């Protein structure tokens, strides 16, 4: 099945990187007033040479050109009770990852410009466009992401709900499944601009990048970076967010240079690493983390598989649902694991 259809911008000034038309897929439910929009990933480039070299090579991150029309919806995105038991029935969106900028820009490709990073109004736009087709009706939009569309959940979920506030639309329920977004700006284990601090200091300058105005207003000017860490920037949203985070984050060890028998050296570096993950989580009553070391979950097909204390994530979405109708018997939300190892839990994905 290929069931989401594409949708190019109508405003074709809400580009992608090369200037082409961002857009949407679309597969609609009707009678369902529940509205997954999914933000995908797919790392970022932060000055003109290295984008220069994604735009080369990775060329859908960055234009909308060779786009196919359709796509299917996995995971998540499935509308397959069997692989998807959590939202089989919602109206499913997709939306391309084209502006390599964790979805946090607002400036367009112009005579200083050589791109056009624009994923904040990417998804502004998207929404804007979604009222029309049906999303007016709405009673819930969970706005979800994997990898840096996780990391842009957090950046836009508040704006998105601020925006239908505006357009007159209060009684949409704007809510945020961050997935494989949640980043620790830790120190590397060796050295090598790979250190996720830096990344992002050099990304907002690049891409005109915005980020949540409570989280702005505590780190201000020139430290806005700090706001693309879910540690940082998840006490300052009002939205309802449900974290899922990979303890031993394969992205995560990837910019902190750990390639994987294990010395002493390492096995305190990543055990602390699964600690400190850990401890982030503590106060985030709605999340899932598992002891694995993997990267995204979500859109994957066999998403259903993994546990936490014996509870599948899409189990752990609906008991959130029906906690956003004290704690439910027999239906946690709050699930993360404690063993201090990768695959110390035994439903880690296989690879
Ligand atoms: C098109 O999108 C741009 C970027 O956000 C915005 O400034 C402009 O007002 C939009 N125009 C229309 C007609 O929607
Ligand atoms: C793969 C990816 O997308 N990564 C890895 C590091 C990172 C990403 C996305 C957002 C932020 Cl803040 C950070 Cl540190």
């Amino acid at each position: 099945n290929e069931d989401l259809r594409l949708h190019l911008l109508l405003n074709t000034s809400v580009t992608c990187n090369d200037g082409s038309p961002a857009g949407y897929y679309l597969k609609e439910s009707r009678g369902s007033r529940r509205w997954l929009l999914f933000l995908e990933g797919g790392w970022y480039c932060f000055n003109r040479e290295n984008c220069d070299s994604r735009y080369d090579t990775m060329r859908r991150l960055m234009s909308s050109r060779d786009w196919p029309r359709t796509r299917t919806g996995t995971g998540i995105l499935s509308s397959q009770p069997e692989e998807n038991p959590y939202w089989w029935n919602a109206n499913m969106v997709f939306i391309p990852y084209c502006s390599s900028d964790v979805w946090s820009g607002a400036s367009s490709k112009s005579e200083k410009n050589e791109y056009a990073f624009m994923g904040a109004l990417i998804i502004q736009e998207v929404v804007r466009e979604l009222l029309g087709r049906g999303l007016s009706g709405a009673k819930v939009l969970l706005l979800a992401g994997s990898s840096a569309g996780g990391t842009g959940v957090l950046l836009n979920v508040d704006r998105v709900a601020e925006q239908l506030e505006k357009l007159g639309y209060p009684a949409i329920q704007v809510r945020g499944l961050a997935d494989s977004g949640w980043f620790l700006d830790n120190k590397q284990y060796r050295h090598t601009t790979c250190a996720p601090t830096e990344a992002i200091r050099r990304g907002i300058r690049y891409w005109n990048g915005v980020v949540p105005e409570r989280c702005r207003r505590q780190f201000q000017e020139g430290e806005e970076w700090n706001c693309f860490f879910g540690y940082k920037v998840y006490p300052t949203l009002r939205s309802p967010v449900f974290v899922v985070q990979w303890l031993f984050d394969e992205a995560q060890l990837t910019v902190d240079n750990v390639h994987l028998p294990v010395q002493e050296g390492l096995r305190l570096y990543i055990q602390n690493l699964g600690r400190e993950l850990r401890h982030t989580l503590k106060d985030v009553p709605a999340s899932f983390a598992p002891a694995c070391l993997s990267h995204e979950i979500i859109i994957r097909s066999h998403w259903t598989d993994v546990q936490v204390k014996g509870t599948s994530l899409p189990r752990a979405l609906h008991c959130w649902d029906r906690s956003l109708h004290t704690p439910l018997k027999g239906c946690p939300v709050h699930l993360v694991d404690s063993c201090p190892w990768p695959h110390c839990n035994p439903s880690c994905p296989t690879g």
